[PDB]
């Protein structure tokens, strides 16, 4: 049984932050890539599938309220000072409104899809919203963690489940860009396009209300 | 003299539409790529410059109120029916609000930069806004047509001024993607990064209020 019916839009989602959850981190970058279910349900001979022609994309850099750790800066190529030099603004009401306006362009139900999203992206997004007193602003959404999905799908078909490990295993080659939120979204999209009908079936069967994600902090 | 001071953000801009201006066309896709002036003023040995690490990007497909022409569909890879199949919504108030929220994340003054923007992108954007009764919604912005800029800059340094012609001339090779609004924005960004300090100087000297752009129709 499908708990919430068929998801109409999959929003591939990735954020960068100042550090890992135990550091009480803040967002430095976010990317949403909204794909209608038809792109996976009814896909139109390369090694890696091309992305769908019709997609919506939002990629934003954000000025966090604290320094990025050296480790974060090495992996993301961002620092708080450099974000500031590019005039980036903090995570504020306008940003929350922009996110909601972007989601409102997508048919519902919406499902956020993020790799280790239950550990990283989903609780951090909830924390940033809570700090604005906008708890529940995005609770119309559903979400799934792609690491859970891809573990289940690999088990059904037949090691590390990092994004890069899965990508290399499936496509016999490393992904293009590992250093930006957009790059991580595009790599995830490619993985999900490997067996797209199976992935979509799994998402529909296991989608969870975003409101069930507790904020990382606050 | 700088008529409006130094532009702080260059928003590389491209739209796709149902047809050329004489057909009274409607938007099918838009892409904004916001780059702080420092990326051009103070750039950090490849053939083509890499894009700046810190950018904001918005790419949206739009359901137009009429069919795309065969010619438009061949060049853009979009059709009205396919946009509809992907659940795309029309150019509406929510979209205008999303655009403004995105621009509000950028330091002012803002300058839209589009290739043949005076013929295509700028008057069409003004027309879509006018149809919503949102004339002047974006008139905080400035704009420049990159074909005018690049003609001036090539003359100062020393044929077709299509995006592809310029790109091939500068980089000795064709651009990656010619079929999406994002692809056209990224190609334009690359051209503008060829002599970035000169391009930025020209933009600052010649930026025009967006309110001086008459709507394409209506
Ligand atoms: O940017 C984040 C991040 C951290 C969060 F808590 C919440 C969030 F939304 C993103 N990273 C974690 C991560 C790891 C794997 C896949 N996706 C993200 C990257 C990262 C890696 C290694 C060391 C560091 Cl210090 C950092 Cl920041
Ligand atoms: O999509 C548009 C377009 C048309 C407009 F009026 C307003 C607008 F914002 C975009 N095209 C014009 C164009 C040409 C060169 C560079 N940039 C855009 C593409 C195009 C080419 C050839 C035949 C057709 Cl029928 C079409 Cl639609
Ligand atoms: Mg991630
Ligand atoms: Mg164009």
């Amino acid at each position: 049984a499908l708990p919430h019916g068929h998801m109409q839009t999959l929003i591939f989602f990735d954020m960068e932050a100042t550090g890992l959850p135990s550091s009480r981190p803040e967002v430095t970058e976010l990317c949403l890539l909204a794909v209608h279910r038809c792109a996976l349900e009814s896909p139109p001979p390369p090694t890696v599938p091309p992305p769908p022609r019709v997609v919506d994309k939002l990629s934003l850099c954000v000025a966090p309220g604290k320094a990025c750790s050296p480790a974060a800066s090495e992996i993301t190529g961002l620092s708080t000072a450099v974000l500031a030099a590019h005039g980036r603004q903090c995570f504020d009401d306008n940003l929350a409104n922009l996110l909601l306006a972007f989601l409102r362009r997508q048919p519902q139900p919406w499902c956020l899809v993020a790799h280790n999203g239950d550990r990283y992206d989903f609780p951090l997004l909830q924390a940033e919203l809570a700090m604005l007193g906008l708890t529940s602003a995005l609770d119309g959404a559903f979400c799934v963690d792609s690491i859970t999905a891809l573990k289940a799908l690999e088990r059904a078909s037949s090691k590390s489940y990092s994004l890069g490990s899965i990508y290399t295993r499936l496509y016999g080659q490393s992904p293009p860009d590992s250093h930006t939120a957009e790059g991580d979204v595009l790599a995830l999209l490619s993985i999900c396009q490997w067996r797209p009908q199976a992935l979509l079936r799994w998402v529909d069967a296991h989608a969870r209300p975003f409101g069930t994600i507790r904020p990382m902090y606050g």
